[PDB]
């Protein structure tokens, strides 16, 4: 028994019936900072709703430990066969409804619902709120749909010490018996699944937007564990965060909705941040307590962007149902990118965009499981693992797209139009295109049947011809039909650019752009014709669309031999891109990616690479082409080449600079020879240093965990490891260093906590499974083939889908490409599985599938 799976047509009878008007929820929490025995929270609603047919039933939602007392207009309802799968419910309404109900609700270790943490450094215990599908039952009783929006009015009564945020500003006062009440204002209205509850000792920053144009001041917090607070970059992320105010009200026409923004660093958090309206939380990760490169800091900025973005996106104007998810996440990533480059340092983010969210996308697209952007939901097992590479990445990529295609301008004039018409209400896709039309003009109704609602990617290369001068005498764009899918071919406004030695550097520069319109099967450029061909065309130039852009035979030769020559990031991360692409495609042999991405030189492949996000991202593309993609005659000595090319770029490079732990942080990550692991111990202990590379507290778990993986250091280093980082911290990173011990004995108690032990919190589980595979010990790994696909339907059926996903994602067996994989995962797909169970199986399956294909395609 669980928590109810509430299906599209169910959501919609509620809505149909059911206008909720307000909810008022005291919790008692005067108990939570007791220890780690404390299980139940007092939990009181009182909801104000409307019924369009008085004497029809109903129910509302709860997940409950107990349900003391239900009482709908007065009238008190036999709970006595209360359980969390059928809520309470809720007979002969009236046109005007308030039911009470007590309950006590369960604390969770599982960052779902009110999730409770004990900090083992000083004792202070943190609470915070995870809502975001279908959890808030879990905290209140409520209609838990998005469409049934109300007002919050919030009050809690809590220990002492803790600091409490929620939704809205508040007045505190002592109780005089140890504990302080803490009334929220009545919140604007919003979907149940943005409330927020953050509770605890936390470190507390304070910073104001000042008010402009028309924009209300904004007072603004931040929030932290005590234990990290010394760690914490406040003032960095103010002056982040007042450059995303600044930007979204100007290029939205709509100040920011709420009164006031607090930002909330939380332990244990499942997601990298959640768009609670007015108290965003985050992953812990982004408290940087040890030194991280510049890539880092820009994908914090990107999230703290996204999440800000989400207050318009998806907070002021929520999507009618799960299946225009899409509306909230796709929108947030496109502004967060736009954001960055407009108003922030990181004005290079569409060349990170390209290079790393992209190819999320692409991957996402090209599994079974593919859907349009504007996806199918038939109930909230769907949505659970739907939050995905086409939900987000390809989705601000149609999104990037659509803005080319009608022009910033009237884009955000048809947002202007969208988020009025809608706020405080739900949406839908006809909704959004409807405002797009109007501010534009244009019919888009086919624009979103081509882009919107298909599956698959077009492929996009030059066809051309020459003259005796090297002038173009022809060319056009040919466009594939779009695969996987339906085979169409779209519109896309793109642009091409043709790039040749600049003569003063040597290095590659545009020379020409043009750009266009391209339909149909094919499309001529005839103000192309008689221009240089140059050394390099580039059909997706300044990556406007989305497509799998190729090359034509000359341009792939100096992709090949010069990459590193392009001066501009964008063109030249886009070739990084293609090669990538091209072998996953089986178009380009595995040990040419390898080679390319090795070089030969100091000027040569990724080491010359001056973009850190993206040095960063090919070398992790790289390990997959050796581990996946290589024939596994060649993996040897393809591992023994990068394991050596990556020393010497270690050694090679600047000391203390990102560079240089990023070539180390790939080493880690890597199957490595005695000379590696020789120096890698050097580094960790000190005896024999990396110049410039400061070996700080997570760098010395990251080089500790090689070593293990290695069989270089065991429980007895890892134990000892974990008495000098004595922090909730250090527990996971010694977690994963367990999993990593190369024994079967290490492996099989590894397997048995991470499958079955349900006391363990969220991250310390996470972290066994991070822990679990290594590149190193395939065949240590292969004793789990058939333990995977025999024991993943019974954790399916015990834990919630967001906390089964880890361990059906994580211990599929990707390191076993092989015929016989498939063909068992081929007999456990012809049995009867859950169909998101099934969903993600496949996409395993597909994955191993892929890698076949490759190594046949490397193989010479
Ligand atoms: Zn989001």
């Amino acid at each position: 028994v669980a928590p109810p799976n509430l299906t599209r047509e169910q959501a919609e009878q509620r809505a149909a019936l059911l206008e909720v008007q307000s909810y008022a929820i005291e919790l008692d929490l005067s108990a939570g900072a007791g220890g780690p025995e404390v299980e139940t929270f007092g939990s009181t609603t009182t909801v104000r709703f409307r019924s369009a047919t008085p004497g029809a039933e109903s129910w509302i939602d709860l997940v409950a430990a107990r349900v003391r007392s239900a009482v709908l207009n007065g009238v008190e309802l036999d709970v006595s066969d209360y359980d969390e799968s059928t809520g309470i419910r809720l007979p002969e309404l009236a046109a005007d409804n308030e039911l009470v109900v007590h309950a006590d609700c369960q604390y969770t270790n599982t960052g779902e619902g009110l999730h409770r943490f004990i900090d083992p450094v000083d004792g202070g215990v943190y609470l915070y709120s995870q809502f975001e599908t279908a959890d808030a039952k879990r905290m209140f009783t409520c209609f838990d749909q998005p469409d049934l929006k109300a007002t919050y009015q919030i009050t809690v009564t809590a220990p002492q010490d803790w600091k409490v945020i929620s939704n809205a500003a508040g007045e505190v006062t002592d109780t005089g018996e140890g504990t302080r009440r803490h009334v929220f204002d009545t919140t604007k209205p919003m979907s149940t699944y943005l409330v927020a509850l953050v509770a605890g000792p936390y470190a507390e920053w304070r910073d104001v937007f000042p008010g402009d144009d028309g924009q209300d001041e904004i007072p603004l917090g931040i929030y932290c564990r005590a234990s990290l607070a010394e760690h914490l970059d406040a003032e960095r992320l103010f002056i982040e965060t007042k450059q995303g105010f600044g930007f979204f009200h100007k290029a939205f026409g709509v100040p920011y909705p709420f009164g006031k923004y607090d930002q909330c660093f939380v332990p244990e958090f499942n997601a990298g941040a959640m768009e609670n309206a007015g108290c965003v939380t985050f992953l812990e990760d982004y408290v940087f307590r040890s030194r991280v490169t510049g890539y880092l800091y820009e994908r914090r900025s990107e999230t703290v962007l996204h999440e800000m973005a989400h207050m318009w996106f998806g907070d002021l104007v929520t999507m009618r149902w799960w299946d225009d998810l899409w509306l909230n996440e796709s929108f947030a990533t496109w502004a967060s990118v736009l954001a960055q480059v407009g108003a922030t340092q990181y004005t290079n983010a569409w060349t990170t965009f390209a290079s790393v969210e992209k190819s999320w996308a692409y991957r996402q697209d090209q599994l079974p499981s593919t859907h349009p952007v504007a996806a199918d939901i038939p109930d909230l097992q769907a949505v659970e693992v739907n939050f995905d590479g086409i939900t987000y990445a390809k989705g601000a990529s149609v999104l990037k797209q659509l803005v080319a295609y009608v022009g910033l301008e009237n884009f955000l004039a048809g947002l202007k139009v969208y988020f009025d018409r809608h706020a405080w209400g739900n949406a839908t896709l006809d909704d959004l295109l409807v405002a797009l039309e109007e501010a534009s003009g244009r019919d888009l109704s086919w624009w979103s049947a081509q882009w919107l609602q298909t599956t698959g990617l077009n492929m996009l290369r030059p066809k051309l011809a020459i003259d005796d001068e090297g002038r173009f005498t022809s060319f056009s764009v040919l466009q594939s039909p779009a695969r996987p899918g339906a085979g169409e071919h779209r519109t896309h406004r793109l642009a091409i650019g043709i790039y040749d030695d600049d003569p003063a550097t040597g290095e590659l520069v545009r020379t020409h752009r043009v750009e266009l319109d391209v339909t149909g099967e094919r499309t001529e450029v005839p103000d192309l014709v008689g221009v240089h061909r140059g050394k390099l065309v580039l059909v997706n130039d300044d990556d406007l669309t989305y497509c799998t852009m190729r090359l034509d035979p000359q341009s792939l030769a100096t992709l090949i031999d010069r990459i590193a020559d392009i001066q501009e990031s964008l063109p030249r991360a886009l070739c990084w891109s293609t090669a990538w692409e091209m072998t996953r495609e089986a178009e380009l042999k595995a040990r040419d990616f390898v080679s390319l991405v090795l070089g030969s030189s100091p000027t040569t492949g990724i080491g010359a690479e001056s973009e850190i996000g993206v040095v960063q991202r090919v070398l992790l593309q790289t390990q997959t082409a050796l581990a996946s993609y290589a024939d596994p005659a060649w993996q040897p000595e393809g591992w023994r080449r990068f394991a050596g090319r990556l020393l010497e770029l270690a050694r090679a490079a600047e000391p203390g600079s990102d560079h240089q732990l990023a070539f180390v942080n790939s080493l880690a990550g890597s199957v490595l020879g005695e000379e590696q692991i020789s120096a890698m111990r050097g580094w960790l202990d000190g005896t024999a240093p990396l110049e410039g590379l400061t070996v700080d507290t997570d760098l010395r778990w990251g080089l500790l965990q090689a070593l293990v993986a290695h069989g270089a250091a065991g429980e007895a280093e890892i134990d000892a490891e974990l008495e000098r980082d004595q922090t909730a911290t250090g527990r996971r990173r010694a977690e994963r260093a367990r999993s990593l011990i190369p024994t079967p004995e290490a492996k099989e108690k590894a397997w048995q906590r991470a499958v079955h032990d349900d006391q363990l919190p969220n991250a310390i589980s996470d972290a066994i499974i991070s822990g679990f595979q290594h590149p190193g010990q395939r065949e240590l790994l292969a004793s789990y083939v058939r333990r995977y696909f025999d024991e993943i339907d019974e954790v399916w059926h015990r834990r919630s889908s967001r906390r089964a996903q880890p361990t059906v994602i994580g211990l599929f067996p990707s390191w076993a490409v092989d015929e016989d994989t498939v063909a068992v995962a081929d007999r456990w797909l012809e049995g009867e599985h859950a169909p998101a169970l099934r969903r993600l199986v496949s996409e395993g399956r597909a994955g191993i599938v892929r890698a076949l294909a490759a190594r046949e395609f490397d193989r010479s």
